[PDB]
């Protein structure tokens, strides 16, 4: 068994990426063949009602997309898989994934560690996540079950 | 419902800090979990419509923030909590808080007393406050 | 014969760097000891009236600078020396230098090749240069 | 020994930070004397330039004061002062002895006295630039086309 996920990144984007699952009201991940398709918004965020991500041998594919939706494959060395987890708001669990993309510095070093960031400062993805959760709670959870 | 407070200071700022509450028209303090979030402007000032502060400094957290908003925790020795009170302009009460931050002299001395200032002279924060009240009255109290 | 040049880059900048020489009206490169000092503007551009750059064995030093001008040395692995040449506008020749800086990917690979860019498409520095020449013509060439 | 440093430093009351004294600068004023002490008066930028050949040596008995616009002095504790370094800088074949000190109003303490203010790790110390600029002002004002 494999991860079978396709990630579509806006071509002009560079940086941290976040996918949040099990978000009610959100769209489900479309399927193309055996792959689930994650489409990131211009801010590198993706929200879906799909219950969770897949676990298994990583065989994900990554592409950048222009405004018209035409895809351009990116090498794995341009992608860094940072972390996964779950966040509980109220009693509802949202699994999530943190990735990072580059156009400038594709390399094995990047794939393993992502971009170099300041020492004591929190990682920029923490803020992106912090803000994304708020957007989620406001747009999708606001006085609803 | 909150219990504690998070203070966000611009990384390049140094000196006195003032937070003024119950300012109508001002933004309310955002909430992150159980903490209220105070974001200081470049001049070390923060104005909010939140009725009042959380009574206690106990477990507050402090951070500096870059332009992009990424946070960096500050050692407690770099922060001094000075005073709280209320100021009445007309018949309207504004609760406030005075704190002080440093980058260059973090120390236990600083944490306990803030920077050393002249003896027979008003603390510089008094003028900062005096001027802040005026900016408040002009932009919010009669706009 | 050595290059003897000090490059001062704004700490927040990342990407292509361009230095253009023999620009009349522009400031001359200050001199510190045996080194010429190039100070880049926020857009990674530097314009000077110094007739030309020095040629020889590269012994340049690189630093990032905060708003106050304090320097922080950066490793050579964060810098890529791309190219040099001359560009003629009207009948006037402007020697130039193309460098590239990174914070994200300092490495020996970067030092030798700079960041990876698309194959057939023009290098992004070509546009930066194209635009810089226009700014030069407008602000300094007449005027 | 009977040899002491006998120096009085006058700092503008509003100044805080790095201090530099440069000696053996021709054309500059000589250090005035008050009793047995030499008097260093810093300019508003915390710089002092003098034609006095060198700083004094011996048992340290220096006094420090801040001064208002009217010139009235206010003694400051030694804990408000950090003596950073001394040396000599050679331009051409001319030697300029110098001294680096630092003053604070905010944080007088033993820690400060011993280490001066906390500055960023990889960055050069702010005094390096102050010195760099001061030497240039010296070369330019006191000797561009002069001997």
């Amino acid at each position: 068994e494999t991860t079978d996920t396709i990630y579509l990144i806006p071509e002009e984007y560079e940086g941290d990426l976040i996918v949040v699952y099990n978000v009610p009201g959100a769209e489900l991940l479309p399927k193309e063949e055996e792959f689930s398709v994650v489409t990131f918004a211009a801010d590198g965020t993706a929200v879906t009602s799909t219950k969770n991500m897949k676990f298994g041998t990583v065989n994900d594919l990554y592409y950048t997309v222009n405004k018209e939706g035409q895809r351009t494959k990116i090498d794995s060395s341009c992608i860094h898989f940072s972390s996964t987890g779950s966040r509980t708001e109220n009693s509802w669990e949202f699994p999530f994934a943190n990735l990072e993309v580059t156009r400038t510095a594709c390399s094995q070093e990047f794939s393993a560690n992502g971009r170099e960031v300041p020492e004591n400062q929190e990682h920029p993805a923490e803020k992106k996540m912090r803000d994304l959760m708020q957007r989620i709670q406001e747009r999708y959870m606001n006085k609803v079950k």
